[PDB]
């Protein structure tokens, strides 16, 4: 769950991420909160070697989510801090721009 980790390393000012957050709805909050115990737990499924299919398919079972939906998302944090994951999932939809 959110908590206040300390901050340490910063290239980029990671408090003007979070101010966005700090303004953002309370629904905007639910969703994040949603999505951040699937990309976590499907994380410890793959070190466990098991196959992706079975892997994504367990958790689209246990968690009513498109399996589709949650790889995208997993790949997409990939490139983002792993802790500033529930602020990243702030934003809608992936972005269409790469750059």
């Amino acid at each position: 769950m959110i908590a206040r980790p300390t901050l340490e390393a910063h290239d980029y000012d990671r408090e003007a991420l979070w101010s966005k957050w700090d303004n953002a709805s309370d629904s905007q909050r639910r969703l994040a909160e949603k999505w951040l115990p699937a990309v976590q737990a499907a994380d410890e499924m793959l070190n466990q070697g098991i196959s992706t299919k079975t892997a994504f398919a367990t958790v689209a079972g246990h968690y009513q989510v498109s399996a589709s939906t949650l790889r995208d998302k997993y790949y997409q944090v990939q490139k983002f801090a792993k802790p500033d994951w529930a602020a990243a999932l702030v934003d809608g939809r992936g972005a269409s721009r790469r750059n």
